[PDB]
């Protein structure tokens, strides 16, 4: 009787994106063609909290429910390295990127995603089963459809894998985490208090919680006080401030049930005019750009470390393959020595990085049948990489100069290493040697030096 192998059965068709414990890999099974998000997470980068037979268990059980607000599990496996998530892919994309893309949002359309929430985590709760970590990124529609349903992404997670403490892994969680979970002891309680923090931005665009950094963010938390002060609030009604007080109430066992909620009378007024919320969208459109840019210079920083220590050992397990010393390897080499390397979640199947190296070869025209000089290999494969890494920065940067304007300014800046969590005199030094002028802003190449000598370079 032999274990089951995930690539037996399944191969990666893309990359989806980087998630909370892992990357997310569109896969297809071998036979039947079904499509899934698979969600991979490493074993040397993440612990496990529990021992084995209380992942298999919850496992099986995650693979029981249904509810059309929760994300489906079809599988697991575990490997030497590796544990392997198979769930349904959903294609909508992010609920908040959904939100800034429409020119109208009211209290009506804000009650008819919390009811979906809420009634995704009241299905969870009764089943005893805590998410501790919703957020934003958290929360999928299920497809491009119009009246398509949000699903709530890694319920049960959090209670089998230790949180990163790489700040890349932690942007955007400090204000939604509830106060007890920072205290040590908590329940379900915790996703009620996220999900007021999530409506209080819905309703605002602003986080209750807020400030310049990571750890002035959870000391807000802690202290747990917040405001319905902003203008904007003038235009909210009195019921959703109402929930959000009870959601956002600091003792756990005085806060209010997902259920009860559910129930509450806001919830049953605005889910069956009402202005639009205008400001509200605005506040969120530059959240949101925020947010995905600190990200992106997150990533942008790793992947240049990833690269600095991945070229240097393709050179080095290549010079030791080519045992006569003269530089030239044959492609079955080239992969072998790649997959020595790999030993990137898409690159864990022999064939998918046999398709690697020919797309590698094929890209500087050396002909695959003969020998090739193997530092030029190297170059090409990790230039590539250092091309598209420059590339996914780039497209962060057009994005949050929202009136392309071309640069970003010192205050934008500030804002965005703070969210990045980059000390502050750290930045303003690099910004003091990049910026020569006193220009008080940087264009997208001088961002991305300020990055690059951010991380070593
Ligand atoms: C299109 O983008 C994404 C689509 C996704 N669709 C489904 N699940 C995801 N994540 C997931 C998959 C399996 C287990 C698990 O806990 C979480 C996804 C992640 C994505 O990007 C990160």
């Amino acid at each position: 009787h032999s274990t089951a192998i995930f690539s037996d059965r399944y191969k990666g068709q893309r990359v989806l994106g980087k998630g909370s414990f892992g990357e997310v890999i569109l896969c297809k099974d071998k036979i039947t063609g079904q499509e899934c998000a698979v969600k991979v997470i490493s074993k040397r980068q993440v612990k496990q909290k529990t021992d084995k037979e209380s992942l298999l268990r919850e496992v099986q059980l995650l693979k029981q429910l249904d509810h059309p607000n929760i994300m489906k599990l079809y599988e697991f496996f575990e490997d030497k390295g590796y544990f392997y998530l198979v769930g349904e892919v959903y294609t909508g994309g992010e609920l908040f990127d959904e939100i800034i893309s429409r020119k109208r949002f009211s209290e009506v359309d804000a009650a008819r995603i919390i009811r979906q929430v809420l009634s995704g985590i009241t299905y969870m709760h009764k089943n005893k089963i805590v998410h501790r970590d919703l957020k934003p990124e958290n929360l999928l529609l299920e497809s491009k459809s119009k009246d398509a349903n949000i699903r709530i992404i890694d319920f049960g997670l959090s209670t089998h894998f230790e949180a990163s403490k790489k700040m890349k892994d932690k942007i955007g969680t400090a204000y939604y985490i509830a106060p007890e979970v920072l205290h040590g002891t908590y329940d379900e309680k915790c996703d009620v208090w996220s999900t007021g923090v999530i409506l209080y931005i819905l309703l605002s665009g602003c986080p209750p919680f807020n400030g310049a950094n990571e750890y002035d963010i959870l000391k807000k938390v802690e202290k747990g006080k917040y405001t319905f002060e902003l203008p904007q609030w003038k235009k909210v009604s009195e019921s959703a401030k109402d929930l959000i007080r009870k959601m956002l109430t600091y003792v756990p066992s005085m806060r209010i049930s997902a259920r009860d909620a559910l129930d509450h009378e806001w919830i049953q007024t605005y889910t069956k005019d009402v202005p639009s919320l205008d400001n509200a969208i605005l506040n969120i459109r530059q959240f949101q750009g925020t947010q995905k840019l600190a990200q992106a210079a997150l990533l942008y920083m790793g992947s240049k470390l990833t690269s600095q220590d991945e070229t240097k050992e393709l050179t080095a397990i290549f010079h030791k393959m080519d045992k006569n010393g003269d530089g030239q390897l044959d492609r079955a080499e080239l992969i072998e020595g790649y997959k020595e390397l790999m030993r990137d979640a898409s690159m864990l199947d022999a064939s998918a990085v046999e398709h690697e190296v020919d797309q590698v070869l094929d890209a500087v025209d050396f002909d695959k049948n003969g020998y090739i000089e193997y530092s030029e290999f190297v170059t090409v494969a990790m230039d590539r990489k250092t091309l598209l890494s420059r590339e996914r920065l780039e497209r962060a940067f057009r994005m949050f100069d929202s009136d392309n304007s071309g640069k970003i300014s010192s205050t934008e800046l500030a804002t965005i290493f703070g969210v990045s969590d980059v000390d502050s005199e750290t930045w303003k030094s690099v910004l003091s040697e990049v910026d020569k002028n006193n220009d008080g802003e940087v264009d997208f190449d001088e961002f991305q030096q300020m990055l690059l000598k951010l991380c070593g370079n």
